[PDB]
């Protein structure tokens, strides 16, 4: 039978699924280590691989990409888990390899592909301690072109009085997502900083793994897809919304939790955000 992970319920997504808003016709890109399409609980529309050593984007040799994909769009049916946007057209943009590592040229090319193939939402459950003029530009270009770009704040914890949010999450154009547990307490690994925007569930997140499996992972990497899915649910109710309206709606309707340096605007509530 099907189990709804606590996270999907915490951001109040099932309220919209019941209104008939499941994210149908919204295209979301999982810029990651590819997505295993043979999972009975996932429906991958297309994608591309920018990893030179790994040509099949529908092959995830790591486990990370599939997991992230399931939190966004695991199918609403009688098996496994449920995503935030179960009817979303999932796109596997493989920019990371089997060891989970990827080069910025690969990531940047993955973001570029997402723009020309008109993705409504881009999800980047990845990041680094350094930027690039090409990375800044790739993500800014996506936003200028109406794409909602979501990214994990990073898993660097606190650092005195400084920001530990990595890139591309550190950029003003990118929605940097941190992690909260079930009780709404910031996960100690979640990056902090003035660049944090919202928080989404990220501790012990149950989702899809390669080869008809389900397993839990903890990270801001698992936080990100709840906000990516949430942006897709909002878009299915209001298809006329610009990426800017999806964003301000998501940040202005949050549940305030603590100081913005550690919580951003707070926990996203997609029910209040969709309006
Ligand atoms: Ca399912």
């Amino acid at each position: 039978a099907q189990s709804v992970p606590y996270g999907v319920s915490q951001i109040k997504a099932p309220a919209l699924h019941s209104q008939g808003y499941t994210g149908s016709n919204v295209k979301v890109a999982v810029i990651d280590s590819g997505i295993d399409s043979s999972h009975p609980d996932l429906k991958v529309a297309g994608g591309a691989s920018f990893v030179p050593s790994e040509t099949n984007p529908f092959q995830d040799n790591n486990s990370h990409g599939t997991h992230v994909a399931g939190t966004v769009a695991a199918l609403d049916n009688s098996i496994g888990v449920l995503g935030v946007a179960p009817s979303a057209s999932l796109y596997a943009v493989k920019v990371l390899g089997a060891d989970g590592s990827g080069q910025y040229s690969w990531i940047i090319n993955g973001i570029e592909w997402a723009i020309a193939n008109n993705m409504d939402v881009i999800n980047m459950s990845l990041g680094g301690p350094s930027g690039s003029a090409a990375l800044k530009a790739a993500v800014d270009k996506a936003v200028a072109s109406g794409v909602v770009v979501v990214a994990a704040a990073g898993n660097e914890g606190t650092s005195g009085s400084s920001s530990t949010v990595g890139y591309p999450a550190k950029y003003p154009s990118v929605i940097a997502v941190g992690a909260v547990d079930s009780s709404n307490q910031r996960a100690s690994f979640s990056s902090v900083g003035p660049e944090l925007d919202v928080m989404a569930p990220g501790v012990s997140i149950c989702s899809t793994l390669p080869g008809n499996k389900y397993g839990a992972y903890s990270g801001t990497s698992m936080a990100s897809p709840h906000v990516a899915g949430a942006a897709a649910l909002i878009l299915s109710k209001h298809p006329n919304w610009t990426n800017t309206q999806v964003r301000s709606s998501l940040e202005n309707t949050t549940t305030k939790l603590g100081d913005s340096f550690y919580y951003g605007k707070g926990l996203i509530n997609v029910q209040a955000a969709a309006q």
